[PDB]
């Protein structure tokens, strides 16, 4: 058991999850002093992201985020190995302070953040295996700010009232996950990091796109208010808000950019 | 044993010091969504801050920071109690990333941060018994930015190369401590928080001045490069750099401002 | 009554020493699939390793290796028990194939290997008693590759031409044993294993440092050609070469690393 | 009784099978220091390897491997004597660590290894007579790696669910065995060695082909998960995994290559 608030909150993760107090922890603040252009970074190519409408995909409240399962025939090209998709999920703040991205840029929090998790499907049979091993995972991160209505993000958010509580589940018809990504995917930040939640394994290769996406005022408030961390009858219900980790120390180490 | 790096670093403080994973932790990011103007916040008066030039004051490398002992006849006027000074010390980054303040403003790290530590002398007989009790401590924070040489700060910094190693001490002739304070001390952020180092006692009334002071690049580099956490003859020395805590979650609370 | 070649070689050790065909045998091949990061592995401290230069320490050819006796005031700090030093020795190949390390990394042999042997002095009165008992021993392993001359190793290797035959003894003045260790001793592999020689007791907590040291081409050749397994007057001399065990099966088990 | 794990495992083979602790043991690591080009080595020709589809060949789980019986009208030309076939079988690792070849190349384990066993039909009347006599046996070894699906190897793998336990047998229709061999069979390593299982007779002339073949992830996982070392009625079942011998010392001896 771990939470984002109170006694089992993130300063206490290291007790049961020692890696949370270990190496290569994420997320981080992306600022000029630790950036470095790498001319050899190539654009990712996104394959099998256009999910068939006649198929459906499981959405789950896992008590920490809302999660959509993704098929292993969905994959990224442009890394050392083929990585196949396993799931995506989100991180957000709260109505009084709607800044709940994990990564920050020059000290600025965005409204929210999308993570699309992949496992090394050349080396490893499944995400389970891959999660605590070298070269294990590749996570794509999209920064989300307030703006115009996003019909693509609403393909997820229109389902939130069916996964209000921990353990609940709902099917979503296939849509084009590539619509979730920003402008000019070629431009990104890349560094070696970790899971941002327990167990905090340092097995993730991070790609954070430079350019944010927009969702409406209304869409963001919906996401911040829809969900609970607790089961259909915990005596003490807890709202799912502020489900992001504080940025970590990042000392004598480098984040590589595909832009100058 | 605690540090700012490695297995004894801040994510693991909670394992030896339970308060570091509890409530009311410092430091924090000061941003609009959690600020509120409070016109009842009156100017502090700084009494006995003009230390006798004929007296000397102990400077010490304690392995975590550099610390100057302060006399009990030094005190803050204008709080519910009189608070008497006990010591001051600093926090800083590193030459490759010179942004090591503890508190941030709108996401932005300053170069360094000065802390003038006081205890409630009305209620308690010394800082020791005040430290972990209600209304025990008040800390004044000055944010420090790189720019102009600062003669007053140099009355401390000129002694740095003579306390390079843990346990070493020097004497500092009395000078006017009020000269370390920024302009318009009437303007400040106020909130209830904690020590930013173990034991992380949540017993601190924080006053962070609105306006930064400046020190020279040269002053900053001396601060960032002169000092070691280790004793003189340790075969493997460790540099005293990045001795600041990351900002903490601050939800469902307000910081009060004396300026609008 | 055992060798590293022919009928009394390692496939036959189990006929004379039951533990050599038992569980938890060393050495092993260190490869990604059986590695796991463990943030709980903190740095050892090497205490009393700076041996008095006014003292001398017995170096012996015992017919299997060259051995340096070590004082019991020398010890490892940072394990559950104190482990006190008893001897160090080496393992090597031969000039025709100079890859005689015991542990391998991703299949690759290094030139040679140093073992520094310690016993659990909290639990047990001497190394003799600890040798075949629970948590009895702890061995530090340094992988040795051929490269730059090493003055510290030469404090040993300079005496080799005076212990050429079995039973012969020389005195080595005290020097700093820490100088035999590599860079970044905080980085290591840890696993539960056995003596690599008869009687092969499965009582050893192994720490293999991640990073090798270098010794010169000339130092390596002296190690591989100076010593004999036989007594001086024996008309049939056998050269002390290839005195390393092959790697053992390692299944249903993990090696824990302090690095990722 | 002998096994690849625990107290009857490979370090104990010598107790009842003396030759396992003897001369000329296999397998070995093939690395530059012990290789020598030999221009007189000629290519093998493979005769009667295209087995009639109208005949049947017995597949058996023998408790140590899966074996396919072969006819003696299958032979190799290109050695000193005609060698005629008796069986083929395989060696493999386990799902967590899918590296179970017997021979290694520059320290690298491949996924698995195929052995095609032949006996000297010029000198001896049958494989049994030949097995423990001078010039008795010749074994071809093919190294196997993860890659594309291999429909030729599936002519074996598709019958595995019929031989899950020791003693169980199934007939396989003839296919072309030459389909199991890699590209450029003319390039190979040759050396004098032994059976890699008890009784470890030193009577094998080994040919290991330079180039590996590929099978899919699913085929390799199939092979590693299908079979048991124990009978139908064993109360203590054991999965058939890691059925490969560790590499042997190879001192004062040469492997000859057909390529330079
Ligand atoms: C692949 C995976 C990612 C995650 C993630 C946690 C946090 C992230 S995030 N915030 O993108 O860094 S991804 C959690 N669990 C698994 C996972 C998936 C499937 C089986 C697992 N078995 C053991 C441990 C973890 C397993
Ligand atoms: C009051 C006090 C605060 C602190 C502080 C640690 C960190 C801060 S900071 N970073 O301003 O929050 S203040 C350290 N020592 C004492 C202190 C001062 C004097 C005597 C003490 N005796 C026992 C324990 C602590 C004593
Ligand atoms: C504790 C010990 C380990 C060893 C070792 C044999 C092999 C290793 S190695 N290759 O590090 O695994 S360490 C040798 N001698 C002693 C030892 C040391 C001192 C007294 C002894 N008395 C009886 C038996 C052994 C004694
Ligand atoms: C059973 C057997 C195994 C082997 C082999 C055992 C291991 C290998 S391998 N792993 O290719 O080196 S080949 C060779 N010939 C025979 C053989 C085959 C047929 C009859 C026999 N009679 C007596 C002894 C051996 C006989
Ligand atoms: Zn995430
Ligand atoms: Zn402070
Ligand atoms: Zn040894
Ligand atoms: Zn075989």
């Amino acid at each position: 058991k771990w939470t984002y608030f109170g006694p089992d909150g993130e300063n206490s993760w290291s007790k049961k999850y020692p890696s949370c107090g270990g190496l290569l922890q994420s997320p981080i603040d992306l600022h000029s002093d630790i950036l470095q252009y790498d001319a050899s970074l190539t654009p990712l190519e996104f394959q099998g992201y256009n999910l068939s409408a006649n198929k459906q995909f499981l959405l789950t409240n896992n008590g920490h985020s809302v999660k959509l399962n993704l098929p292993s025939d969905m994959h990224i090209q442009g890394l050392q190995s083929r990585y196949s998709a396993t799931q995506l999920h989100l991180h957000w703040g709260n109505p009084n302070d709607p800044h709940g991205s994990e990564h920050t840029v020059s000290g600025q929090h965005f409204a929210a953040e999308l993570h699309i998790v992949h496992y090394n499907s050349d080396l490893y049979p499944d995400a389970s295996t891959a999660s605590n091993k070298s070269e294990g995972l590749a996570v794509l991160a999209v920064l989300i700010e307030m703006g115009s209505f996003n019909p693509s993000y609403d393909k997820i958010f229109s389902h939130l009232q069916h996964v209000k509580y921990k353990g609940q589940e709902a099917f979503v018809p296939g849509f084009n996950i590539e619509e979730l990504l920003p402008e000019r995917t070629a431009e990104y930040y890349r560094y070696r990091g970790s899971l941002t939640t327990p167990p905090c394994n340092p097995t993730v290769l991070w790609t954070v796109f430079r350019n944010p996406v927009q969702i409406s005022q209304e869409q963001l408030l919906a996401l911040e208010t829809a969900l609970y961390c607790t089961h259909m009858d915990d005596p003490s219900p807890r709202e799912m808000i502020n489900n992001f980790r504080q940025v970590q120390k990042f000392d004598e180490r480098l984040v590589y950019t595909s832009f100058s």
